[PDB]
């Protein structure tokens, strides 16, 4: 019925805003990215601090792992984006083109490409093996805030400021599809459900919502969290209960029954906006992160 996530471990190290944590595809790590320019890498069961990944010459907004958990994409201010060997440390390659901040990051299933967003108002994709640009889509008219490939990376969805959510062809690059509801608040995060059927988007009103976009329609809101400012990322967790797992900017997690839209628990313990929330591949288990008034990470983990 409900969850009982509680806290397991506090992660402290980075000097800034923590931007992003992800669980790695195996759950071996946990991935952080920060403000503060520097990514690092975490034991996912025992929170244990492996190593700093340096070279970024500004801060980091968001990370992605490879499916064989081998490598890591991260989006900086400084433009690029760097393609990581997490074993080594060493940056493999710079990924130059977009013209502002990068702002969002992802491989595909495959993993022979990285899409990644920006303050310029594009979305591009990458060829991993070679750091060269492939396609530069012209996908929103302000900052593009999230980007997520589908289940076997077919398509690719984003979201931006300018109140859309869009659905691109990977291998053309052609807009399949825009979403958009009668009001147009930007819209701040954006992904697909890991069935790849529904669509969850978060909009700068205080609301998230799954959408059918096989039909183009709204089918769940989720409410009661307070979302106005930030580009938070959200998550389905699927290892016990089906939930909706949100960041908010009142310090809190917030978990969702995905069904019933009714909040099922609140975990308390950040002192500053929870800016992302990753939940674990085959574990209860969450990882939550706060800018800048904190800059901690915390695990938690639930019985179901």
């Amino acid at each position: 019925v409900k969850p009982n996530y509680a806290l397991k471990f506090t992660l402290a190290g980075h000097t800034k805003a923590v931007s992003s944590v992800k669980f790695s595809p195996n759950g071996e790590w946990l991935a952080s990215s920060s403000a503060d320019k520097l990514i690092k890498i975490w034991g996912a069961y025992d929170g244990k601090f492996e190593k700093t990944i340096s070279g970024h010459k500004l801060g980091i907004s968001d990370v992605a792992w490879s499916s064989d958990s081998n490598l890591l994409v991260s989006a900086s201010d400084d433009k690029t984006l760097k393609i990581w060997d997490v074993s080594s440390g060493k940056c493999l390659k710079t990924l130059k083109g977009h013209s502002n901040y990068v702002f969002c990051c992802n491989f595909n299933p495959q993993s022979n490409l990285i899409v990644s967003g920006s303050f310029d108002e594009s979305v591009r994709i990458w060829d991993v093996k070679t750091g060269k640009c492939l396609k530069t889509l012209p996908a929103h008219s302000d900052p593009v805030s999230a980007v997520h490939f589908n289940r076997d990376g077919s398509l690719i969805v984003s979201s931006s400021y300018d109140g859309l959510c869009r659905i691109w062809d990977t291998a053309s690059g052609q807009c399949l599809k825009t979403l958009i509801d009668d009001d147009n608040p930007p819209v701040s995060f954006v992904k697909f459900s890991p069935n790849g059927k529904y669509i969850l988007a978060a909009t700068l009103d205080n609301t998230l919502k799954l959408w059918d976009y096989s039909k183009g329609k709204c089918l769940k809101t989720y409410t009661g969290h307070k979302n106005e400012k930030y580009c938070i990322f959200a998550n389905f967790s699927v290892t016990g209960g089906k939930w909706i797992v949100s960041g908010s900017e009142d310090n809190l997690v917030y978990i969702w029954n995905l069904q019933t839209k009714e909040i099922v628990q609140k975990l308390q313990g950040h002192t500053d906006v929870v800016i992302s929330t990753a939940c674990h591949p085959t574990e209860n288990i969450i990882a939550s992160a706060a800018l800048e008034n904190d800059k901690t990470i915390k695990l938690w983990k639930s019985d179901c």
